[PDB]
This record gives structure tokens, sequence and C-alpha cells, in this order.
């Protein structure tokens, strides 16, 4: 396979919406799933009122054993110190990427968002089969509003040692998201209290796309390695920003997500390769950085608004959410597929054999140690004025791949390389500077005497061994 097509499979991996079906299924789009996912239309600001802002309270009160909860579980006990640190992070992760703020009053004091645990269904009966449950906003029962009650089975080692057990943190988030107005994406109804993922009413409807699904995410073709997300995942972020807004003061510096990371969030950031990041990354402003550079495993990174990643040794598991501009990516020591976007990108292929596609605007391309090879695609790739820049290139070992021009005028005969240029459309041609050790390749795919594409590469480029033509 070449380069162009790594990069091609890449930039067509969980393709949806636009009515395609998956799985038998109709696939929705990132906005229709943030929709659906928020069908019943409860905000804590009203019904079917969308797009403001929130701010709420939270507590851990203190639930007397022999109490019994609005459900009928009993054996309730307050939340500990563990259980707690860890809510406040699935708050934090909330509040990132909507316009939601949560702070915290006292035990006995009235709160909009509770946690509580409970262990029994009936007194002296410990239950050892539930999960964990809870209220949207505005759930009326005998006068009362039970929206924002969040209650979990202690019983459970995940709901007792969330910090341990990320399915604990994973349910500490999906049920906040409950209490915020966020439904399961899917009723089940043909599965007749036994639904599987063959119930869903979208193809979406798992793991890889949202933390409220109980569906894996290997449904979709994505592999997350034994691990649970401990953050809202792309199609959480689109229905959370419907009901409250994006939250535009988020990350708004130059933001370094996975190895050395600067967020200051456990599940954007890794200090080595055995821990393993799962997230969809929301950012507001500034020059930011995928470094995933720690990672052995063959990765695929790819810097498009809504797309999946392969990173860490997993499938579908890094994402970027809608409207985010990533700017710079860095692999690991394996043979890496990294794609760029429209903005100027610094992609790093670091070790092993990689593939680098900037794409638009004027990008800076580093293939590291490995036989690297640098792919394009359009004259825009590489506009003069724009050049990319190729930083590190050796002559024999890396490749310049061209390939999509001669597949696409289906000739050979289309790009074909010159000493001098006469016009014609296809005609490349290199200048080496041995003084400064910079050689251009100009190519004229349009058909004009200037040449439209220019790159600008660092290192000698012998033409008879470097391309893929
Ligand atoms: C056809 C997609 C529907 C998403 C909006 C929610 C419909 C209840
Ligand atoms: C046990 C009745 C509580 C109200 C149920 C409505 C939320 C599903
Ligand atoms: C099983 C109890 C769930 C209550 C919220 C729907
Ligand atoms: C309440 C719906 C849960 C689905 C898990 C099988
Ligand atoms: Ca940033
Ligand atoms: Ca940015
Ligand atoms: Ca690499
Ligand atoms: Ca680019
Ligand atoms: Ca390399
Ligand atoms: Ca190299
Ligand atoms: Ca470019
Ligand atoms: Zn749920």
């Amino acid at each position: 396979t070449t380069g162009y097509d790594a990069v091609d499979d890449l930039l067509h991996y969980h393709e949806r919406g636009n009515g395609i079906q998956i799985n038998g299924k109709d696939s929705f789009s990132n906005e229709q799933a943030g929709l659906f996912i928020t069908r019943e239309n409860q905000t804590w600001n009203g019904y079917k009122v969308f797009g403001q802002p929130v701010k709420l309270t939270f507590s851990f009160p203190d639930y007397k054993f022999s109490s019994t909860n609005v459900a009928g579980d009993t054996g309730l006990s307050k939340f500990s110190a563990e259980q707690q640190q860890q809510a406040k992070l699935s708050l934090q992760s909330w509040a990132d990427v909507a316009n939601i703020t949560f702070t915290e009053v006292a035990a006995g004091q009235k709160a909009n968002i509770t946690f509580g645990n409970y262990s029994q269904d009936r007194p002296g009966h410990y239950d050892y089969g539930t999960q964990a449950y809870a209220f949207l906003p505005n759930t009326i029962w005998q006068g009362q509003d039970l929206g924002g009650q969040t209650w979990y089975n202690v019983n459970q080692s995940n709901v007792k040692h969330p910090a341990t057990e990320d399915y604990g943190r994973q349910t500490f988030t999906h049920e906040i998201g409950h209490a915020l107005g966020l439904s399961h994406p899917g009723d089940y109804n043909a599965g007749e209290g036994n639904p599987t993922y063959n119930d869903v009413t979208y193809a979406e409807d798992t793991r890889q796309f949202s933390l409220m699904s109980y569906w894996s995410e290997t449904n979709t073709g994505g592999d997350n390695g034994g691990h649970y997300a401990a953050a809202p995942l792309l199609d959480d972020i689109a229905a959370i920003q419907h009901l409250y807004g994006a939250n535009l003061s988020t990350r708004t510096g130059d933001t370094v997500y996975g190895f050395n990371s600067n967020t200051g969030r456990d599940f954007l950031s890794t200090t080595s390769n055995s821990q393993k990041v799962i997230f969809a990354a929301w950012d507001a402003g500034g020059n930011d950085t995928f470094d995933f550079s720690g990672y052995t495993a063959n990765q695929r990174i790819n810097l498009n608004e809504k797309s999946f990643s392969d990173v860490g040794g997993l499938k579908g598991n890094v994402s970027i959410a809608a409207g985010v501009t990533i700017e710079n990516a860095i692999g690991g020591s394996g043979n890496d597929v990294i794609v760029g976007n429209a903005a100027n990108n610094v992609l790093k292929g670091g070790a092993g054999n990689d593939v680098l596609f900037g794409g638009g605007g004027a990008d800076e391309l580093w293939g590291g140690a490995g036989k690297d090879i640098f792919v394009f695609s359009a004259a825009s790739d590489s506009a003069p004025g724009a050049s990319d820049w190729i930083r590190d290139f050796q002559k024999g070992i890396d490749k310049i791949d061209l390939s999509f021009f001669n597949k696409e005028a289906n000739s050979s005969d289309f790009i074909h390389f010159v000493d001098h240029f006469s016009g014609t459309a296809g005609e490349a041609l290199l200048s080496y500077n041995a003084s400064s050790n910079v050689t251009d390749l100009s190519v004229n795919i349009g058909g004009h005497q200037a040449p439209d594409f220019l790159v600008k590469i660092v290192g000698q480029v012998d033409v008879a061994t470097d391309f893929i033509v």
C-alpha cells in the first residue's frame, strides 16, 4: 500500500450520517446523535430551553443506612472521600465542555445534584445485581422534582473504588449526564427487557461515541483495550453543548494532550506506554498538540474535527470534538499514519516507518528516524507562498508520495520529471541548493508556466529512488 492509500483509509474512518447504513442500522451524524441523546428535551433551564448557561449546586448528603430512597433502595450511605474526589473530576469534565458551573454545598443543604450510595433492595438484603441510576431534570414525583438525584450500588467494587476501577469513574460521569438531561442513546424497546446492541436506534449508540451507552465500542469497530472512558465522548459533547452551550473558555492557551500534558486532566494525560488514553478533545483556542510520543504501538492520528484516531494500541479511542482545531501531532516509535487538517500543522513521526500528510496550509513535517513517506494530493497542500517544509529528509531512505495524481489522471505519464518547465501540466522539477542544503520540489499541476505546488525539503533528494508516482 502507498502512503496515499493509508491516508485515504484514515480519512474515511467511521464515516457517518447523510442517510447511510451501518450494521443494518441508521447512521446518525454527531449533531443528530446529540439531539437524540437529548430527546426528552429536559434541562435545568426549562423544558425545551436550549443553549443557555446554568449554575448548579451539588452535595454529598449524609444518608442514613435504614432510610429508603425514592426508588425503594435502602442500606444508604454517604459518598466516601475517594468517591467524592472522583465525582468532582466527573463534574469538572462536563463543566469543561459546556457552560455549566458546579458549586458544592453542605451535606444538609438543598442541592440540585446529589450523590448517594445504596446497598440493599429491601431491608437486610444486599443487592449484588444493580449498578446505578439517576433522574433527569424536571422529573416530578408526588409534587417534588427528583431531578439531579444520582444513586450508586456501593456493593460493586467499581462504585466503591472509582479511582482505581475506571468503570466506576465512567458510571459517575454517565449518571451526572442523566442529572443534566441526557438519556441513554436508545430506549431499546424491541429488546423487551433483555436488550442488546441489535435494538439500537442508530449505529453509533456504542461506548466509542457516548458514555451514555452500555454497548461495547467493538460494535462499531472500536477497541478500548479493556478500559472505559472517564469523560464525555464525541456525541456526549454534542448533546451537552446543545443543552447548555459550548464552553469557549476551556484550554484557550497552547495545550498538549497525551504525553507531557499541560491539561491538568487525568483523562487527557499519560506518563507511560502502559497508561492508555481514551478521550474526545474539546479545546477552545491556541496552538495545540496531540503528543503520543511515548507509545510503542502503530498509531493513526487524524487532526480533523469529529475524526477518530487509533492511539496507544487502542482503536478509535481518541477523537476531536466538532468545532475544534488541533494543530500538531507527534507519533511514537511505531509505524504511524499522521493526517493533518487545513491549518498549519507540525507533524512528527518519531521512530518507525511513518506516513505523514499535511493537507492544506503551510505544514512542517518531520519523519524522524525510519523510512518515512510524505504524501501530497493537491496543489493547495503546498502552494507557493505557503510551502510545506520537510525538515529531515534522507535520500534513499525517505520518500515523497505524489501517487494520487497519476491515479486520478489514470495516466502513468501525467506527473513526470523534467529539467525545465514548458507549461505542460504534470511537469515536476527538482532544484538542489548544495550551499543551503535545501531541495525545491516544484510541480505544475494546473497547467501554468509558474508552478502551483512547491515543497521545500531540507536535504538532498534522489529522483531515481525517492518518489512514489
Ligand atoms: C433523525 C435524527 C433524529 C435526531 C433528533 C431526535 C429525534 C427525537
Ligand atoms: C419510582 C418513581 C420515581 C419516578 C420515576 C420517573 C423516572 C423514571
Ligand atoms: C431503577 C431505578 C431507576 C430510576 C430512574 C429511572
Ligand atoms: C436501561 C437500559 C440498559 C441497557 C443495558 C442492557
Ligand atoms: Ca488550547
Ligand atoms: Ca487550536
Ligand atoms: Ca512513529
Ligand atoms: Ca495542514
Ligand atoms: Ca519515522
Ligand atoms: Ca525518516
Ligand atoms: Ca500543507
Ligand atoms: Zn444510564
